[PDB]
């Protein structure tokens, strides 16, 4: 399916794409952001905005791979596979979920426009070489 | 950690478990039968009701996990434990999307204020001893 | 002595002898399907209807004699007594408070208005010889 | 289940558990007072009040439970088993029928906020120690 | 190429997928039900609607088929691809037309508005599992 | 109990964890710190702020933990219960009570505020990867 979850916002996935797998922070610490940010709106019944519609469902999904990676760590019979499906499962959807629940967190915290401004910022910054890039990274706030 | 995915709706879990497992539909029905009545409600400029939007992170989880499973057919070499996950996969994080979509795909069809009198009237239909029982289960309409 | 339980709202004891033993659900469903559809509205400040507060009551009764089984399970060491009272409490004290739980929640989902035409339609139905009797007995519904 | 049924009220377990066992009435005494002063208002079909509401189902249990106390007596082919389990339904359930029914009415008779600053006073006594509480316990009436 | 022949009305191509093969009628069971309805409706000096119009059209191209089949059985001997080329025309191009038919027909009787909230309906249907299928599928009335 | 002592003032339990253990001061530092900024406030009989009256009543409730802790040194002969006794007291709720005073000292000297907006300033800034956070964090200001 040609589906893509950020278009809807602006945001796309080519144009987040190119941001670093070091940037995002760790998925841990994108769910302790949202309870110590946003446990009133996420638990209350309201469609405050689309951004907490997605993001109860981003949280849930999460929740789900997580149970589905202790199932396997606790429950299958072989170590070795056992850390590689754990490791895979930790990584490689761990892009997924850490992009997305960032992207969600930040257009709540910022502004959906101010952080399509940072995404585009960034896209002309990472894409210089080195040797004339600015030391500085760019860095978000609304100002 | 303790979200409920349908609280901002107007069922939940608890109100959900009347429905018995095999009723819902196979994930394949309900793919199907979101590409063929709502193909663009899923893929317009701005999202039209939370519905939809639940709708198509549903669909997204969905598709991670039906990749998954590709990914461990082709990768896992040992038959055994490629048939394990792939059973599991499709028997017991299937049925709660089973259960998702087809909340998300009756309540657009026909509308929240549908779907939970039909949850209702499903809970005390099956509710009643099978002496009692009409043979004709509720089904939805218009 | 003689106080009717349902005299106060539009049905009666006669009236619903109309309904058979089999037809009503088990405590267990009624117990279930009230924790899933009215879980505050017998937690809320204050009552908002007679129903809430009869079927609170229902449920207090309800509960004291299932602790009265657990607790016959507990201490009644003699086999046959155990089983003697434990099927007395499911049985015979249990089809009575079926009947009222089951019409103060059909009252709540449906409204009076809807069981007492719902009670006399059943009576209507069930009275029917065998012969000409509808397969398909009257259910409630909106 | 956490339900409290005085809780509607403003009454509450906690709130009643404080009254000693001796001071409620017999429960065949409480049978007499509702005949005695409200025959009417129980068997007529009027939803006189949520107190008249709850107190029919009430006094339809309590009969439902000595239904249940005749029928261990003269059925029940074991006399000590019969008297164990005759005095543990007369003495146990007793104590909290005995309190629903005085609640309702006393409620009735006094007033709901009369009932409620008696219960509030009779609280404070009880808890008072022996050797400093006044020698006449509190009396309820509404004056 | 990829014209959509029910695209410009409600239906599509996938919507109308959801109908089993074996749902549809025969053609000449539509046939006979057109000369019985709708005789000057596919011969009025103008055409009403659209789905007159292209009802005729599916009348016309049938008849090419017919008479293709009639002219096969007097012209091909050979008894064996006789025998293949008149089972092909009435079950691998015969679908194609029951369904075109059925679609334009039942509008005409009951209109879009009902045709596509049959189309859905009845894929809700029958995506239930066998378990809780209704027994009564639903049907046009009014 | 489920009480959070911060409930009422806006913060939670979670959100003050949301930064790491040794991030708060010592309890030393801390009381003197109320002694030298606020000690004519928290003696005088003016409950001037809901601040003032908790950090009251948080003072005395450590006193009484130190004394108690205390009473254990001398009184015990044991080495091993006085030593684990008073290492319990000092660094198993140390870091509670350490939160506690640092919460409502800091909402009395840059307001309460100030005070919640740090909170989450830092817990951000300390997930976030050196490179991409100004190498200096935040610090309290008005």
């Amino acid at each position: 399916m040609d589906i893509d979850p950020y278009k809807e916002f602006g945001a796309t996935v080519e144009l987040l794409s190119f941001l670093p797998s070091d940037f995002f922070p760790s998925v841990r610490d994108l769910l302790d952001t949202a309870a110590a940010l946003y446990r009133d709106a996420l638990e209350s019944p309201e469609h405050c905005s689309p951004h907490h519609t997605a993001l109860r469902q981003a949280i849930l999904c999460w929740g789900d791979l997580m149970t589905l990676a202790t199932w396997v760590g606790t429950n299958l019979e072989d170590p070795a596979s056992r850390d590689l499906v754990v490791s895979y499962v930790n990584t490689n959807v761990g892009l997924k979920f850490r992009q997305l629940l960032w992207f969600h967190i930040s257009c709540l915290t910022f502004g959906r426009e101010t952080v399509l401004e940072y995404l585009v910022s960034f896209g002309v910054w990472i894409r210089t070489p080195p040797a004339y890039r600015p030391p500085n990274a760019p860095i978000l706030s609304t100002l």
